[PDB]
């Protein structure tokens, strides 16, 4: 109604989870160890195209599991909410197993669900032409904007991802994927998708295209079917912020994605799209500041979900 | 926007539930046993009072399960989130054992979650004086209708709830109650309240309560805090419905509460309050017919949290 | 071979574990907590009724767990193996939960086990009678030596024990129990047992009547089955000795039972029989003496069940 | 005392095993699934070597997880208890975790233990002399019989194992190996260790090895350590029937251990060796015939760990 008044809120609630220097970069590879605990940035896009920056909004840095969500709508929109299901579950776990009890990944938000989805998308053809696939569609969602690529995460994640090679082993030794998968060139796809870079600006465009029922807001342009992205928002409500999951639905009550590289892709659905981010997480993974954020998002404006 | 053809539409959702004559009424104490397959009833109660009835309507039973987020919206409408949650958790369980890892029953909705929560009301009084205040609370929501209660129910429930008893000394035994509580008193509670009957009638009043916002709609009053109904909204959405919670809040997405009577509490924020009940049970403990209805009401209406 | 010159060597195995001052005396309850940690004793009855007593082994101190292997035996002398494991399971569970997955407490040396084993011996028969009867039984194992009684540890393991009767209820919901049983006079029962007082000295004769195939040494009167012995050693060898059982059975590799008094009832096959004391428990609830005792028996006398 | 009226027995116990015609012949591999289900055949051989065989004793079969405790015992002779459990466990598991909450391998007998004791053996050369190392460990084992290997098994053990690679990841991302291993050539190593292939006969003689305090009966020699046969006899009780390790434990009493191509390499301590062969399993994964032949075999005479 006055995005003018709104965007004096967003400076004051960034200014005030600025100040919250806890957590702990990433440090697992050099590529997340190197970034400044000191980079702070949010960016909002309207549903109607308004949008407000305020610190390191500029700064590439790897979506990771930010990622997440979007495949499992790429997957959805093409394929649909049953042939998607029948490969990957719908909801989140306890606070370790690789597999439901129906041998099956427990929700495409955890690892091995994403590799699970990896496999659905662009059956076929080449790794080249199945990540230039995933690419388009990432600069639809994002109108254009900053979408781009770290070779270097890409090759220390693959290098050092013992953990997701013992997934995709597990994976193929229940038959988790289509018949016919390389499970290898999948490993290699995943991780070449979790290294794709954004900026906070133009994440919160692909946000931003999540709250408006696919829509893109600054190009108009359909992108994703209303299907997947009900499906993506139910999931990423419930199980996008790792074991921080069900405490971040009961007190935010917003569908929300976070990542090792210090991003929360948030949705607040039919108003704007959002990206915080900061490097240095808690002991939960998720980023310190974005956290802050988020809670004091919804105290203030009142966008949880059951709120009246 | 249009009452009139709302219930045409309501009336044909009833028909075709009508004819899933699956389940199995439940059979552990003779008061459950007794009920016909064939009792199928569904009410509405909008946020502006209007009122839409079919099928076995006035016919009480037990709330069971279905008291479960009265309850504890009572507790947090007294004493406040913070306090409420220093005894029970926010999240659900994956599909066994009484406390999480930090000695508090999982949520509000499991019976170790429902027994600390009884515990927390009207502290320092007799049961009986307890039990008339939450029954005034009851009548508030439900708008003066039909609050009832079965004896044979609570003298049943009483005496074949082993499970529960097990459960209240496993609780007693981990400290989980204020201290000072005598808890073969807090067990009577859990099984008058339990044994409370409704009507699909009054009980669609009681959650349209909750739709609108804790005003009860046919007489305006305030009968709930914002902060209870917002928390009682998030945990019905998540845990409301035994081990078919992630699947409902997927598929269905609003919060709601299932009995093993066969009653289903349904919340439409903003729009209406519902009460389905049908005897028979699937084998996760929820009404076959209310399960259907709630799919086929959701894919008509397009009344799914993200929908856009 | 020379009694004599092995009476030297538990000697000298005792003045070493002697200076093992670590561990916690129980103090759940005030009549474990009032035990001197000093207290220390080691008592020895060979198959041939050699005796020899080193320390304070005189004092009476409560079975607690140490009655569960005797119990056990009583169980099976009267009714067999294939009836008593109708009931409790064979085998050790890994490091909570009251049964295991064919509804069947784990095994007779865990409470739920226990509670079951109790729940078999002379039923039709009031509680005085079947107290009585397993005295007589606890006499003749002793060849008539102390066998007392402790009714202030009675009246508070009764008075404080919720998780027991969280157990007994768990047991009852579950159909655990022989059909007609009083599951809390069962309990009365099973802490009654618990109760049973013992020396050094006579539960060292307790554990000879075990390693010489049923027959007390000191008498020469056959007291238990060979079955029941056989049954007994083999789940004290896997089962004994709490969470530490597995690290027992590999490094001492004879069967033995703890208790929270301190008492470890140690049985080396056809040779003898030994009751250690410490009060002071190590975090697995074993005896800090007693263990370190046992370690060096083993290692000094190859007592070990694999050593050539 | 008499071994002629002792073969007779054997003879009895072979023909009634011959007559259990249950189980499946494992067919996760063309190399096991070609068996004839009507091979059976046991041999003995004494801790004096005297030797016994009937049925088909002299037909080569793969070792597979009956390797388990023989490379564990190279390990320990080699390394010593303390070495060797700095990197795995020393106990059963409950009746599907890779790792133990030490983030260890729960014991040597499951794959992820026989993994890691792999890498501990003669480390720093390269796999050819690794594994004509532990070939000519095998051939003193067996007094020089039978030890061959099937070059099929290995190639199709390696090229369908993917749960032993998603084990393998997920050790590597542990740190479970000692620093500098090879991953991927430890592996290949496991898979050659699982091919080698014995007869009734010779294996007989690599159990009666282990009978005979670890010198070897037909050829006087010492093979290995005291402690390595001590230790392994141990783990051989408790963890060598896959999930019937516990119901094996209480009934049968030995030290043994079973393979997928249908052996079961059993031990009685300072008595005999022996090997008992047929390939169809029972759903536990262990032969059927020698299953039926173990339980036979203490009930006649009485050979069970804790028999007076
Ligand atoms: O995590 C600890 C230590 C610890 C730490 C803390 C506490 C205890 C223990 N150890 C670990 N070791 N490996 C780990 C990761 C891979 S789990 C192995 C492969 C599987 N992946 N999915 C599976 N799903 C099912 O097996 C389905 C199912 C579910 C339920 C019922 C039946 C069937 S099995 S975690
Ligand atoms: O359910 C089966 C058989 C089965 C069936 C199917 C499959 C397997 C087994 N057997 C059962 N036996 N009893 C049962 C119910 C009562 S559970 C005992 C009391 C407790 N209540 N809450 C507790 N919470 C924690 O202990 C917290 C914690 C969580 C995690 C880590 C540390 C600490 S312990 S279920």
């Amino acid at each position: 109604p006055d995005f003018m008044s709104f965007t004096s809120h967003i400076d004051e609630l960034y200014e005030s989870a600025k100040k919250q220097s806890g957590g702990k970069v990433a440090d697992y590879i050099p590529q997340l160890a190197k970034f400044s605990p000191d980079l702070w940035g949010v960016s909002v896009c309207t549903v109607d195209g308004q949008r407000h920056s305020t610190g390191d909004t500029k700064v590439p840095f790897c979506l990771q599991s930010c990622v997440k969500p979007l495949k499992y709508a790429i997957a959805v929109n093409d394929l649909g909410t049953e042939y998607v299901h029948r490969y990957v579950g719908k909801e989140p776990s306890g606070l370790k197993l690789f597999l439901n009890e129906d041998d099956k990944p427990h929700n495409p938000m955890v690892n091995a669900g994403a590799i699970v989805v990896t496999s659905l998308i662009k059956q076929g053809v080449n790794n080249a032409e199945k990540f230039d696939y995933v690419m388009q569609f990432l600069n639809k969602m994002a109108g254009n904007e900053y979408v781009g690529f770290s070779n270097a995460t890409f090759q220390s994640e693959r290098e050092s991802g013992d953990r997701n090679f013992a997934i995709g082993y597990y994976l193929k030794e229940k038959k988790c994927f289509p018949e016919g998968t390389d499970m290898v060139g999948i490993l290699d796809f995943y991780f070449q998708l979790c290294s794709i870079e954004v900026t906070c600006e133009s994440a919160s465009v692909m946000a931003a295209t999540l709250a408006n029922g696919g829509f893109c807001p600054i190009t108009g342009e359909r992108v994703l079917s209303p299907e997947a992205v009900r499906n993506t928002l139910s999931l990423m409500h419930s199980c996008g912020m790792y074991d921080f999951s069900g405490q971040f639905a009961f007190h935010v009550g917003l569908p929300a994605k976070s990542g090792v590289a210090g991003g929360i892709l948030l949705v607040v659905p039919n108003v704007m799209g959002m990206m915080c981010w900061s490097p240095p997480l808690d002991k939960m993974g998720n980023s310190v500041k974005g956290i802050h954020f988020c809670h004091d998002l919804v105290s203030l404006c009142n966008f949880h979900n059951y709120d009246n």
